């Protein structure tokens, strides 16, 4: 390892908020949280989605002259998601973002089979 020049944004001091982040969310809908940055200072934040299945997922990250990232997912399937979220470089001290994506209310869900048949004239 080496460094050398000191540091100059602040993870630490950044705040993330959002349903997306929260606790618990849901599976299907699409959460959006969005990070908050008081004192932070300057910085890109990247984020992203881990899937229990042992994949990465597609997180948008949309920035803001407020200093503020605006990001959305789904949850495809339910399970223990993990987010990794960065300042400027700096992992906060909230990543990862132990996330759990439950179905909700117990429900039915009801499939049937259709028919097809493919096209073309017989000439016979």
């Amino acid at each position: 390892g080496s460094s050398g020049s000191s540091g100059t944004g602040d993870a630490s001091k950044c705040l993330a908020t959002g349903p997306g982040i929260a606790s618990t969310v849901k599976t299907g809908e699409e959460v959006g949280f969005v990070v908050d940055a008081k004192t932070a200072g300057k910085g890109k934040v990247t984020c992203t989605v881990l899937t229990p299945d042992g994949t990465e997922a597609e997180a948008d990250v949309i920035e803001n002259e407020d200093g503020t990232y605006d990001i959305f997912y789904t949850a495809a399937k339910p399970g223990t998601y993990v987010i990794y979220v960065r300042f400027g470089g700096v992992d906060i001290p909230n990543s990862p973002f132990t996330v759990m994506a439950t179905d909700g209310e117990v429900t039915a869900v009801e499939e049937a089979p259709v028919n097809a048949c493919p096209s073309g004239p017989s000439s016979g």
